[PDB]
């Protein structure tokens, strides 16, 4: 939404814990009069990029630290500086998670790591492995049940199997990660992969479950485990299943690797309202009484906050949780995730499906991370400087030539005396407002 | 502003007389016309161009407005068929580019010599002479010649004589390829110039400033200047004699043919205003007759009075020396030529390079300037490697086109000085600005 000064507008997934967070932004608006909305727009994170630093997006956006690499990149994100004071009361291995090239880009708020969650009517011993869930399966839909649904559309929830025998993302070691060197395509990335699909292939799960259709299901008491973060734990209790929250299994007696991600909030670079956001986030937000607010609505599961963590470290769910964080890895926050996750998201979804083979399928996705960082325009259009191509292209070559002080070519200036007031106008302020955002990025370093 | 009027000429021009003019235009409409005569006011244009800092009107010899329009600083001009027939069609002709005329052609100018009477009964009908006569004058405390050695337009008489050229004109077209400042004609023009130097008969140095005041105060016996020059001449009380150049290897002395020019700026929010002051008021007999009353313009374009001063001897010697010199090409690559002469003579004249260096230095700088637009980008500029401004001008192109720049290219953006990033995009959104204004104002 567009941000005036004044106010502050957040994003935050439509899974988290947004209502309570506004209540924060509630006591917030009491104690200053400055008005907090908070929005769940549909792919936010992909959304941001786009709208950052033009004022059409928000002032804060939360999402697991692995995105905000790329946004740092863009030079999209403000430089968190926190006294020293304040980034004591957070854990520091969450601090690491949202620094990018010496610079802290965000506030860590709270690890999320998926856990196996299970029906204890239902399944009073929850299985230890993989391997024997398809016995457990073929079991329970005796009696009209069935043992595992998790949604295999977003890989976050299927990579934790892909990489218990060996599939990684990018190579680490020391504190670098090799961009040149992906393990999307290895043995265990395969074996993983291929397990989960002869799950599908022998009836044990469906290819077209989603997060809606998994968490309905387990929610019915229709299914015996599912696959899900602390942010789930919510509904589950309404539904008063008698759940219980434990170790993924092992699969050829490995531990299931999730991704670990920290949920941070990140400042937008061009936002005048960037005192005002860094004294939400410090002293509304990360509190004892902000993050319950939050925890209240939607789990969070570990929060970063010291304080308030060793306080909800009782809890049997969030010491599960954090057992599954301790067996997995925390995300990268590189800029080359963001091709990363879309590779194997459409390697699952065409493996799961029988599209493809999976050795087809992460050949497919290896090739594809392994080569996006050396995309980007190589060439201008053929024609372009000759006044060949659309009118927008035109206009902007023109404007890079007048940058550079570059004399255009007749065919080329003959399109600006062609070009219709309207046209020409609108396109151009479009340049104006590109332009803006771009100054207003360097102005915030 | 609107509804204010803004105009730049030369300050050694009429700049007073088309004052005048223009404070009658003001009295008739209301409109106060302003006049100023910025140095390098040719230069200065093509960079305050629609930003709202430059003239509504700019009048230059109509050499300097092909460059000017391929830029698309200038806007069209469409006077009527009554108006058109009120001028010389060999002056339109200087002023049309791409089958448009992009200027009022105001005036038709050229060198002439100009020498003391007093000093000089009989002046030199050749430039062979000139040395042994300064000897002559320097025994009786007096100079031969003086007149302005920095700028080209006034040694390029000498140099094109003996057969340097510009840019070739076969057909009806100015061939590019062909440059003429390299050939046997252009050296043997400056080699003299350049000795007549090294002798003392000239000073390196001398300007326009330091030629006019030595000739006006009768220390020099000649000179050489257009028809502007005469009014202070006239004042310093010096009897003088405006006559043909001297020759050369018996050809005569080929000066540059200039059109004064007047050129409307395509971002005016007054170019009806300035169409029909330069229609109406000033290409009249009783604007133009202010103006040449003030500094004398030489052969004006508009068939009425040109007519009429057709009778002056000094404007009879101006159209003597014009016939045997060409007109101006109005072709972009003209400014690239000017240039590369200009450094060439400076060299020359300074000893800083021989006359060799010099031209074969201009030639091939003038024979790959890239006036023809840009063919390709930069090696390696879309890989991240440049100049910071170019690199910047790339990442803005991305930007607008929605196009996902290299790696490189976005290392570069992380890696620029913030001061440095800051003043070029802040240059950026005011070029950005000046295409607004061009557009807003059709
Ligand atoms: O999918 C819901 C769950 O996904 C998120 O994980 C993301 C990752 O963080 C994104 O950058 C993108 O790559 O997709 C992954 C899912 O495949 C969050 O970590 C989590 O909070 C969110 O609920
Ligand atoms: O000498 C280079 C210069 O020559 C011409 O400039 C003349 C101008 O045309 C005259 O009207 C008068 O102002 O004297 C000037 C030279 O001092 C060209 O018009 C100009 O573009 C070129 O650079």
């Amino acid at each position: 939404m567009k941000i005036e000064e004044g106010k502050l507008v957040i994003w935050i997934n439509g899974d988290k814990g947004y209502n309570g967070l506004a209540e924060v932004g509630k006591k917030f608006e009491k104690d200053t009069g400055i008005k907090v909305t908070v929005e769940h727009p549909d792919k936010l994170e992909e959304k941001f990029p786009q709208v950052a630093a033009t004022g059409d997006g928000p002032d804060i956006i939360f999402w697991a630290h692995d995105r905000f690499g790329g946004y740092a990149q863009s030079g999209l994100l403000a430089e968190i500086t926190p006294d020293k004071a304040f980034q004591d009361k957070l854990y520091p291995f969450t601090w690491d998670a949202v620094r990018y090239n010496g610079k802290l880009i965000a506030y860590p708020i709270a690890v999320e790591a998926l856990s196996l969650i299970y029906n204890k009517d239902l399944l009073p011993n929850p299985p230890k492995t993989w391997e024997e869930i398809p016995a457990l399966d073929k079991e329970l839909k005796a009696k009209g049940k069935s043992a595992l649904m998790f949604n295999l559309q977003e890989p976050y929830f299927t990579w934790p199997l892909i990489a218990a025998d060996g599939g990684y993302a990018f190579k680490y070691e020391n504190g670098k990660y090799d961009i040149k060197d992906v393990g999307v395509d290895n043995a265990g990335a395969k074996a993983g992969l291929t397990f989960l699909v002869d799950l599908i292939k022998n009836k044990h799960m469906n290819a077209d479950t989603d997060y809606s259709i998994a968490e309905a299901a387990f929610n019915k008491g229709e299914t015996a485990m599912t696959i899900n973060g602390p942010w789930a734990w919510s509904n589950i209790d309404t539904s008063k299943v008698n759940y219980g929250v434990t170790v993924l299994p092992t699969f050829k007696g490995q531990p299931s690797k999730p991704f670990v991600g920290v949920l941070s909030a990140g400042i937008d670079a061009a936002s005048p309202n960037k005192e005002l956001a860094k004294e939400f986030l410090e002293n509304y937000l990360l509190t004892d009484e902000g993050l319950e607010a939050v925890n209240k609505d939607k789990p969070l599961g570990a929060v970063a906050l010291k304080s308030y963590e060793e306080e909800l470290a009782k809890d049997p769910r969030i010491a599960a949780t954090m057992e599954n964080a301790q067996k997995g890895e925390i995300m990268p926050n590189i800029p080359q995730m963001s091709a990363f996750w879309y590779a194997v998201r459409t390697a699952v979804i065409n493996a799961a499906s029988g599209r493809q083979t999976v050795d087809e399928a992460l050949k497919d996705a290896q090739t594809r991370i392994t080569v996006s960082p050396f995309g980007g325009l190589k060439r201008l259009p053929a024609g372009l400087l000759l006044g060949h191509g659309p009118i927008r292209m035109v206009l902007a070559i023109l404007a890079f030539l007048r940058f550079t002080a570059i004399k255009p070519s007749l065919g080329l200036i003959n399109r600006w005396g062609s070009v219709g007031k309207k046209e020409a106008m609108e396109i151009i302020k479009k340049f104006k407002k590109d332009l803006a955002a771009m100054l207003r990025i360097i102005n915030a370093r």
